[PDB]
């Protein structure tokens, strides 16, 4: 006669839903089995003083009920004035270290402590699960760390050096950036770049961004020197990761090991497949860019890493792929289709997240607007390269994650901080949408904890 | 041939789910036919320094989607140090604020906070006047409570109340008896404002515990005053109009107040085998005292059924049960009689029984089943009519409050995980009292409401029990 939640629950199987909050200052996994929060942690508890907890990754464990781990950073200073929130009131830039023990989530340390290098942006787990990437587009630096000591293994530094030495023109009539080795300062081998230390920009570039620091609105002490960095992404099948660039609509491809760039693929449509990069010193590189067509933002490799995406974002709507089956030269990659739709034309939406089915023939990725606009999720042909469909959602959709067997897409929707709040299902077979669960919560980013390596081609290590 | 869970919403109704966060220092608002949280606030975004969000009350709205509004209480001090959490704040924020939230079809604004407006700030339970005209808060670390006009946020009145064991010692303080004075509390700053915000009038330094009353006695309680509390949880009023009823936990009574000519009428004993109410004596125009010869339980939960006819105070720890009034006599609660018990052989030391919700034909009632980690809490429904224990029902760690659909189909409740470990919200159907699921829930939730419509409503809602 009643209806049963449990009955829902028991379809999804028993795979751990992780998501940190933003303005809500916690995160939280959640038994998509049984409906509950098996755990939250709020980082206020800690002392922590603008805990607007940002990005964050799972890292593989033979059973995420018993005990797991994870990557969460945070972002502070004037970050918090950003949105839809009447603020009143720490600069963020934390990466906590955090284990979920079978019964409660316990904070092990600040890495950005550890290491000296605080870091803002997307935080990714290597294919290995032996480290930890992160980048911030604020300072314009990513790094891969080691699992265990939390000490950088490589850290690279981004610089833009614009044709016209003005924020209009700044990145459309072209310039040259420039990819840095850092190299620490302070005694044991640390950085001195924790909080604030190294921001060229006082508040990270949101959504329909590059206009914003064009026309001036966004203050701090380099902004003809951003590139925007958002994620150091991984090629499921080693060796390689790629540092996406969001202002001069560029993905630089790293050599892991040997702690080199090796290739420059460029965004839009209308640049060949790559630009070329040129080395300076040992630690230095540059690369020409005559003009920049479009912004670009998400960015990720298909988990057989066969495929390499990049979304143009506002002058052009669309997702750029290259050949990347060449496992052995990233300088051989070539661009071989582009998704675009007639629905894309304007300057939103936007689709900065992604996950792919582990079959590679199916991506689901989002499409962000402003409000009042209803946000959504495009299905894409991952073999034909097309648009299957879109479904409409709601306020503010963030990221999509993807149980481990295929079935079904867990998503987040984040109300601008202060609307409409939620995480919805889709079955993967005929992609309906099931529905929604309560997500007091301003989630960016979302996990299901992976239990294998072979889990992570399609977990937040590829994609962002 | 997959479920969609659009489904288990659209069996529930039109109802708006709030609850406040405790140590995830958050507030949300859950639209229970669709499964989205309608918003939610943080209060660190307001500079408030430790946003222990508390206890909350909403007003009725004719439609909760369109706008609602509601009262949502903090907590500071050391009271942050209670739980599992290894919280490294070693000198937090005072808490005590008083926040008044509304909801405009959008967001939630901070609005005020009633505690800066009026000079009292105050830790506990807040309810709503039956004529959704106010509101009330009371607290157990300074002993006093009050009903606040909701339109000025200023005090309409204020009780505090203190305690003078017989036997000066901890051990003994309550157990051997003593006299509790109730005390009109006039302001004493410019604007008709009290001093008393923040910390300020603590006698102890946290709110007593669940099984709290031990510890007290045992000199585990820090404080200015430990041997002068009595623990005042909440202030409840009766649906009919006229009285408000406040509860103090280690006296093991509760008094009814007469509201619009602010005296106190009434003290009725919580213990089985003590009569149904104490001598209120009146000392001066501002002052009443009341011996009791010795306390033989400390009582909790307290109020009325939708109707007016039963008030109810729970007794917790020495005994567990839920002691009944008849309190029908609307015009007179001297006259409040006990007219019956309710026991169970599974009842105690624990569980410890601190909320409650009637049914709108005020047949049942719902009370929270609460027990340190790890055995598992629930709920017990209750038989009104007869007063005995129909049922209880296992659900997990830490339960919390219960609310009810105003149809009176669907119990949700919340269970907050001690702060540290499952959390969720709780549907249970009232008709064959089956526990239909659990939705997500990462706060720690030691109150939540379903927004009433109407002022009917609200009598099964945060005004008449807590
Ligand atoms: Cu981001
Ligand atoms: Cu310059
Ligand atoms: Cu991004
Ligand atoms: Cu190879
Ligand atoms: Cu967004
Ligand atoms: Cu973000
Ligand atoms: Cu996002
Ligand atoms: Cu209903
Ligand atoms: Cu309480
Ligand atoms: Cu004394
Ligand atoms: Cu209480
Ligand atoms: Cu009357
Ligand atoms: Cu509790
Ligand atoms: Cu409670
Ligand atoms: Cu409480």
């Amino acid at each position: 006669k009643y209806v049963k939640v449990q009955d829902f629950y028991d379809q999804l199987g028993k795979y751990v839903l992780v998501a940190p909050g933003k303005f809500s200052g916690t995160v939280a996994a959640t038994d998509l089995s049984t409906g509950w929060t098996m755990a939250w942690l709020a980082a206020w508890n800690y002392g922590d003083t603008c805990p607007i907890m940002h990005h964050m990754a799972a890292f593989p464990s033979p059973d995420p009920y018993k005990e797991f781990e994870f990557v969460v950073n945070t972002q502070g200073g004037k970050n918090l004035f950003i949105y839809g929130v009447p603020v009143t009131v720490g600069e963020g830039m934390k990466i906590y270290r955090i284990k979920y023990d079978g019964t409660r989530m316990n904070l092990q340390r600040d890495a950005a402590e550890v290491s000296g290098l605080g870091l803002g942006v997307h935080v990714t787990i290597t294919p290995e699960a032996d480290g930890y990437a992160v980048g911030d587009g604020q300072k314009d630096i990513c790094a891969e760390f080691d699992r265990e000591t939390d000490m950088v293994r490589y850290a690279w530094a981004f610089d833009w050096d614009p044709n016209v030495k003005d924020l209009k023109r700044a990145w459309l009539d072209g310039g040259t950036m420039t990819i840095k080795r850092l190299k620490p300062t302070l005694p044991g081998g640390r950085y001195d770049l924790q909080g604030s230390k190294g921001n060229k920009i006082d508040w990270e570039l949101v959504p329909g961004g590059e206009l914003a620091i064009e026309d001036g609105k966004v203050s701090g002490d380099r902004p003809l020197h951003s590139v925007a960095n958002d994620a150091l992404v991984f090629d499921p099948r080693g060796k390689w990761a790629v540092a996406s660039m969001r202002l001069p609509g560029v993905c630089v491809v790293f050599d892991r090991e040997n702690q080199v760039p090796v290739a420059v693929l460029a965004g839009p449509k209308g640049t060949p497949s790559q630009f070329q990069l040129v080395k300076v010193d040992d630690d230095t590189w540059t690369v020409d860019i005559p003009e920049v067509i479009s912004a670009g933002h998400q960015a990720g490799f298909s988990p057989d890493g066969q495929s390499f995406l990049f979304m143009n974002s506002l002058r052009q709507n669309n997702i750029m792929v290259w050949d990347s089956s060449n496992h052995d030269d990233p300088t051989t990659w070539e661009k071989k289709a582009v998704v675009e739709s007639p629905d894309w034309r304007g300057a939103y939406p936007n689709t900065f997240h992604m996950v792919f089915t582990p079959d590679a023939k199916k991506i689901y990725v989002t499409m962000w607007w402003p409000s009042p606009t209803p946000n959504g999720i495009a299905v894409i042909d991952a073999v034909n390269w097309e648009v299957l469909k879109e479904v409409d959602l709601g306020p503010d959709m963030h990221t999509l994650a993807i149980t481990y067997d295929g079935k079904f897409v867990v998503g987040t929707l984040s109300g601008y901080q202060n609307t409409a709040s939620a995480i919805v299902v889709m079955e993967t077979e005929t992609d309906e949408v099931l529905g929604f669960l309560p997500s007091p919560m301003g989630h960016h980013d979302n996990v299901i904890v992976p239990r294998t390596l072979e889990d992570l081609r399609i977990s937040r290590s590829t994609t962002t």
